């Protein structure tokens, strides 16, 4: 159905609001982490007060519309926002009301720690560190689990994993629906009674996200163990990036990406490249400096290097600035830092995916090619060559990024100045980086921002790519080429 698409869109907007709100609370406090979790919880409660949560009444059993298997989350409260799990410190979430059941409570969602069948231990009677301290009782969550076994209730499983990411200390991934097919009384070596439940996954679902996670990680540590064939080359960047760029092909013998000369940063025409002024933020850019004024009164990034909102042009600090490398206004000049993979595909010629988790608003890499003037572009274009026009990239799908107007009534969007559009062209037929293998899509998960750092010509800003949402590993990256 297309109502499915409508659900997915609603979820998209909800997540954009949540992450924007979090980031705002962080900017507010930092103007004056372990702060991450508290701010996440606050964002949650604020969204709750504004009636912005999904599945608020918990009356939904089984799939949450718009939330798909493999979706990743960074906080427990976030799961409450998306209606997946309503108890951020408890393993079992349950609904007292009755459909099947008879007003009898039934478990609708469980949180499972990482180490398909799951041997799940009931809750209750533990200390502050979760250590069993008394006999469990068949009440609340446990009784609800029992009842869900009895009534054959579809139970959502969300797996929690200590997983590398830049927003929190863990990753929560939705693994879909399981059924409880057995339950029993069991004893630990402590001697306390506990309840155990055997969970089995429902047949015919998409691959679990936790499997994809472990797979990606393994690709970072020992790729040949899971992919003994396919890897043509483990760095086509060929040491020109600070991280290796994988090249994978398990379909045929084509090795085209090898035949380009890798170019990590866009090459501007010789004889463009000095006079400009820098800020004096010797402890890093905060508020009220010159570079902020250059950015219409708002520094593009938060203190975690994350894009706050889209802008027509980003002025990063350069050599004229007295801020150190750790300054929050020096994001894209760091270059690629994520491990990416250019892989053969059928529907697209080649595609790009990330081995790492990518969070909403995070910088991925530059879109690097050979930049032309209008004369040079014209000459190559009269010969028949095809050129890329960065002005045609569309990020309009994610323009609500940073919008807090649904949470804060008094919110006004900071100015997005009307400037002349970029008009230069890029050739990527000879020299290019990983980003040039990114496929086209009307529903992109990557946005474009024009950035200046190394030079100060408005006519020739760099093309920098940012993750538009929380992208789990192995998800293909896409751009709207327009
Ligand atoms: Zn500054
Ligand atoms: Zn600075
Ligand atoms: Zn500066």
């Amino acid at each position: 159905p297309e109502s499915e698409r409508q659900f997915r869109e609603h979820v998209r907007k909800t997540r954009m609001i949540y992450d924007s709100l979090r980031m705002f609370l962080m900017m507010e406090e930092a103007k004056r982490r372990a702060r991450a979790d508290g701010k996440a919880g606050k964002a949650g409660s604020m969204m709750r007060d504004c009636m912005l949560w999904m599945n608020r009444d918990k009356r939904i059993v089984g799939s949450i519309p718009g939330v798909q298997v493999g979706d990743i989350f960074f906080f427990r409260f976030e799961l409450c926002v998306m209606g997946l799990h309503g108890h951020p410190q408890s393993g079992i979430d349950f609904l007292t009301g009755s459909l099947s059941s008879n007003g009898e409570p039934i478990a609708t969602s469980v949180i499972v720690s990482g180490g398909d069948v799951i041997m799940y231990t009931g809750q209750g009677g533990q200390d502050r560190l979760g250590r069993q301290a008394e006999h469990q009782r068949l009440e609340g969550g446990n009784l609800a689990m029992e009842r869900s076994m009895y009534y054959g209730i579809e139970v959502r499983v969300i797996r929690g994993l200590k997983y590398e990411n830049e927003v929190s200390s863990r990753v929560y991934v939705y693994d879909g629906l399981f059924r409880i097919v057995d339950s029993w009384f069991d004893v630990g070596k402590s001697g306390f009674g506990v309840f155990k439940y055997r969970l089995e996954r429902i047949e015919g679902q998409a691959e679990m996200g936790s499997s994809v996670l472990k797979f990606a990680r393994t690709l970072k540590t020992n790729p040949l163990s899971v992919r003994p064939r396919g890897y043509i080359n483990f760095d086509i960047s060929n040491g020109k990036e600070n991280v290796p760029v994988y090249l994978f092909n398990d379909i045929d013998s084509d090795q085209e990406p090898l035949y380009y000369e890798y170019l990590a940063q866009t090459s501007f025409p010789p004889g463009l490249f000095g006079n400009a002024s820098g800020c004096d933020c010797v402890n890093g850019c905060g508020s009220g400096c010159l570079c902020e004024a250059k950015n219409s009164g708002e520094i593009a990034y938060d203190y975690n290097g994350t894009l706050i909102r889209q802008k027509p042009l980003i002025h990063e600090c350069g050599s004229a600035c007295q801020c150190p490398p750790s300054c929050r206004n020096r994001v894209t000049q760091k270059g690629l830092r994520n491990r990416l993979e250019v892989f053969r595909s059928l529907e697209t010629g080649w595609g790009v995916r990330s081995l790492d988790v990518l969070h909403a608003g995070a910088f991925i890499c530059e879109y690097a090619g050979v930049a032309l003037t209008r004369e040079q572009a014209n000459i190559l274009t009269m010969n028949g060559d095809t050129l890329v026009y960065p002005a045609r990239f569309s990020s309009a799908r994610w323009e609500d990024w940073g919008d807090l107007s649904q949470v804060l009534a008094d919110f006004e969007r900071p100015s997005y100045p009307d400037i002349p559009p970029v008009d230069f062209a890029m050739d990527v037929s000879k020299m290019r980086n990983v980003a040039c293998y990114i496929s086209h899509s009307t529903d992109p998960n990557v946005i474009v921002q024009f950035v200046l750092h190394d030079h100060n010509s408005l006519m020739f800003p760099r093309v920098m790519l940012f993750a538009a949402e929380n992208i789990p590993p192995m998800t293909e990256l896409s751009l709207d080429y327009g």
